[PDB]
């Protein structure tokens, strides 16, 4: 379950992958399927590989690498953004999807709202985010006091929470955000994006530090993907920019900038 790892999943059939459900990211339609574009790349890395099928695990942003290191899942697969603390705790893969941060607010943006900085300084404003999430980090690394930091468990509960006032603004990256209002049909909201002074990130799939060996594996055909075109055909029908995560590496992304 360390070095040969990979050759357990093939005879096992199939690899534990952790989601959160937000497209384009991650999707689970009513059949059950599990589509987005992190699943899609990793479940056609893990065929080459010779394991079958991917099961996946829906779980918060802030459940996926305890439950990782915990050995409850092979890999996380979900657009777990590389950060430098991130990196400490997984043995990430190259670049896979990349993203600005966006804001879902309300129509004609009454609160001024451009910047998590601008949240901060208004001590009425409440920011809805992901737990465990980049947002979330970004709001309270800008001086958004914890109280006005809200745990919002998906996308479609952040918008009902804007539409309800519990929330003067829901954050997830901008292809989340711009799916979730184009499927909202709801005049009253309006998306800024992307958010002023946010950094731009790119994920991996992320494994176990003693599963590095299957790491390689899997990145070994990431490559392969990308050399093709293969990889810009899987990612892009979603909104995704091939050239973006070809333009940059993990270590790049990984270190403390
Ligand atoms: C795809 C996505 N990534 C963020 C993260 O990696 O924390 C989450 O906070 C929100 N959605």
């Amino acid at each position: 379950r360390d070095e040969n790892k990979l050759e357990e999943l093939k005879e096992q059939g199939f690899a534990r992958i952790a989601i959160a459900n937000e497209p384009p990211f991650t999707a689970v339609g009513a059949d059950g399927k599990v589509s987005g574009a992190a699943p899609d790349v990793a479940r056609e890395i893990f065929k080459r590989l010779g394991v079958a099928d991917v099961v996946a695990s829906i779980s918060e942003y802030g459940a996926m690498i305890p439950g990782l290191q915990a050995g409850r899942h092979d890999a996380i697969t979900a657009g777990l953004f590389m950060k430098p603390e991130r990196c400490a705790a997984v043995a990430y893969s190259q670049p896979i999807l990349c993203d600005a941060e966006a804001f879902a607010l309300k129509k004609g943006n009454p609160l001024g709202l451009k910047s998590y900085k601008d949240i901060a300084d208004n001590p009425d404003a409440k920011i809805g985010a992901p737990g465990g999430g980049t947002e979330e980090k970004l709001a309270l690394e800008a001086g958004v006091p914890r109280d006005r930091v809200i745990v919002v468990p998906d996308g479609q509960s952040g918008l009902k929470m804007l539409q309800d006032g519990r929330i003067d603004v829901y954050s997830l990256p901008v292809l989340s955000i711009n799916d979730l209002v184009s499927k909202a049909n709801d005049p009253n909201v309006e998306v800024l994006a992307p958010v002023e002074g946010a950094p731009v990130y790119c994920d991996g799939a992320a494994f176990r530090k003693g599963d590095e060996a299957l790491r390689d594996a899997f990145d070994v055909e990431l490559a392969k993907l990308k050399e093709s075109g293969e990889f810009a055909k899987i990612i892009e029908p979603y909104g995704f920019s091939a050239k973006a995560a070809m333009s940059t590496t993990r270590e790049k992304l990984c270190a403390a900038k």
